């Protein structure tokens, strides 16, 4: 019975829902143009975030909905798929933050002009001004046709991913929260590894800012800015990644040390990486995670951890999975 | 290597990243000043949710005989204690403008009438390495500094969700730290009653109304409300919730809230009936939770202890075993089903 017009879907239509999920779960139903579809929602009660110490809430469909949603105080995000291409409705609060964001998001479609626009890309009103705005990941890479980017224990461990502002970046909540929770899914999926780890993200600004647009230069001064850093002291046996919203020379979306993070060895900043966070190029934090947890180039297209960015969001290679969960304590006899 | 907050410099930072750090097994936090320390075990409270104009606010517990509780929401952050009988809040909102205002707020009533210990129930905290990080004030002793009015009352497999729709009188102006104070009280005295949690989670909403009381008279406030949720269009679906009107003040003769005696239960809620007004202003804490009481059916307690007796006491939980059984019976429980 409850449910979300995606013809009018606002901040508040999408607040009052989520916040209505309690541990039971709730049936939520998506309405677009006379089709509908009933969603099983629930809190996502392994992952917490704190993006400068606003909390941000994420919540799950089942698995055969492929259906995901965010909610902070400030802005909303359902993301689902359609013919296997990401789509997103993205909802702020603030009237002046949601004409922002629309105006932020339109800007690259209106140096183009392309007739089939809104299917890539449409503000959502009710209505002088937007309420939200639908972007489909998929389509509006190929009508703005840009560049190609390259690269048991009783309770769960608690490991922080300390996600740190490059100086003089701006990243969208939106956008951070959406990679995050897209890494933190990419480790659950794996091994049932939601027993051994639960993941906090929390986000702060640094000082550090890349000396160059070199991805290798670059992270060998973030790491060396971590030991360096007074706020980071008793930290170094956690995970971090300096984030920015756009890339590094030569269209390189992110870089990590590989096989860098051990749940038993952890230490001396070593688990650290750099990452894009735009929404145009999901899954860059859960490549460079998976790399920091040992995991190589795989050979399908359809991996998370193939050499081209692809826009898949999961571990398909056993040899990865296998890498992944031992550094997380997991070990065989232990199942799934 | 056990977390820990100094209560001489405490900040929204230094509360949020500790209640954020808390997961679903607990933590321990000690909490320390000068001459003073407490261990106490905090948990989440998986029972209550509360929206304030759609802002997510989540309360903490301490066990038992920690007696401690903690608010957190983006903007503000709340640590309330008892010590040696008092409640001691500690008070602290994020932005540098907000702290300063709540500071200036809470302190104009002591800067009228100088005090020689004022320190012991009011304190603006400074960080330790300038502007106020957070406010201390202990309400039983602040009462006997002030010249305050006698302010009185007038002579299931899964837990049952119900919504208490808060609205903010129009003209009003409540601060969300003393709301969130007297909806984790009134939730509080509910869930401490017969193991209600099994039947009931409490979720609390914020909105304002266009209604004003029409005079100060708290009878004909409640009357004109009760009214106005028969009238608004925003309600209509919503006729079988808990109702409450909210300011900070009082109404006239002192009167601190006002409700409709045993208005609400489980199977027959309807026509806005479960409705009722509350003061706000952290000085009277329990006040929402006493008027709760009342919908849910219980009478005056001839206790002076109780939160239910007649005269306002700043005691917070049901003791009258007729009340208890009124109230959870109310709520769906039967005696067999026991606590
Ligand atoms: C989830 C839905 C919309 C938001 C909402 C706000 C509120 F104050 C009360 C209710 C509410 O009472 C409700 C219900 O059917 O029990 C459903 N919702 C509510
Ligand atoms: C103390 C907290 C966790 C560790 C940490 C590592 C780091 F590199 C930067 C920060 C950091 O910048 C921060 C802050 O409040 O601004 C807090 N922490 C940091
Ligand atoms: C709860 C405490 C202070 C806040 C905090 C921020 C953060 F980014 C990382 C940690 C953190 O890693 C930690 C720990 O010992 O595991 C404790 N805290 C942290
Ligand atoms: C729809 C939601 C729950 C029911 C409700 C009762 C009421 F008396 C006032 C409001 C109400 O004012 C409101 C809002 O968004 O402003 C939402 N709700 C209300
Ligand atoms: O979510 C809401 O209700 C408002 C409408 C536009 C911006 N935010
Ligand atoms: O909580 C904090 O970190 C800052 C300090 C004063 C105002 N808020
Ligand atoms: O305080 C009360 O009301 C109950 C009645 C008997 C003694 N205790
Ligand atoms: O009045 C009551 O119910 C409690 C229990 C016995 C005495 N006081
Ligand atoms: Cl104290
Ligand atoms: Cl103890
Ligand atoms: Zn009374």
């Amino acid at each position: 019975t409850a449910s979300i017009d995606l013809q009018s879907v606002s901040y508040t239509d999408l607040a009052t829902q989520l916040n209505d999920v309690s541990d039971f779960g709730k049936m939520i139903i998506l309405k677009d143009n006379g089709f509908n579809r009933q969603v099983h929602v629930s809190m996502d009660k392994r992952t917490k975030i704190q993006l400068d110490n606003e909390n941000v809430r994420l919540f799950n469909g089942r698995d055969k909905d492929s259906t995901n949603f965010i909610l902070g105080d400030e802005f909303a995000v359902l993301r689902f798929y359609r013919n296997g291409e990401s789509i997103s409705y993205i909802a702020y609060k603030e009237a002046q933050m949601m004409n922002e964001i629309a105006e932020f998001y339109a800007a690259p479609f209106k140096k183009t002009r392309a007739i089939n626009e809104k299917e890539a890309f449409e503000c959502i009103y009710d209505g002088k001004y937007p309420v939200s705005v639908k972007i489909n990941v998929d389509k509006a890479k190929k009508i703005l046709n840009l560049p190609e980017c390259d690269y048991v224990p009783s309770e769960p461990k608690t490991v922080y991913v300390i996600c740190l502002r490059e100086n003089g970046s701006t990243v969208y909540p939106n956008e951070v929260s959406a990679q995050m929770q897209d890494a933190a899914n990419s480790v659950y999926a794996v091994h049932g590894l939601k027993r051994y780890v639960n993941l906090h993200f929390v986000l702060y600004t640094t000082e550090y800012a890349c000396p160059s647009g070199n991805a290798d230069e670059g992270l060998d001064g973030f790491t060396a800015s971590l030991k360096a850093n007074p706020k980071a002291e008793g930290y170094d046996d956690q995970i971090y990644f300096l984030i920015r919203w756009g890339t590094w020379d030569n269209n390189i979306l992110g870089i990590s040390w590989l096989n860098s993070y051990n749940v038993n060895t952890a230490s001396d900043f070593k688990a650290s990486g750099m990452s894009t966070t735009q929404l145009m190029y999901p899954g860059v934090m859960a490549h460079e995670l998976g790399h920091i947890l040992g995991a190589n180039h795989a050979d399908d297209p359809k991996d998370l951890m193939y050499s081209k960015y692809t826009g898949y969001l999961f571990h398909l290679s056993e040899k990865n999975m296998d890498i992944i969960a031992k550094n997380l304590g997991w070990e065989i006899a232990d199942g799934d």
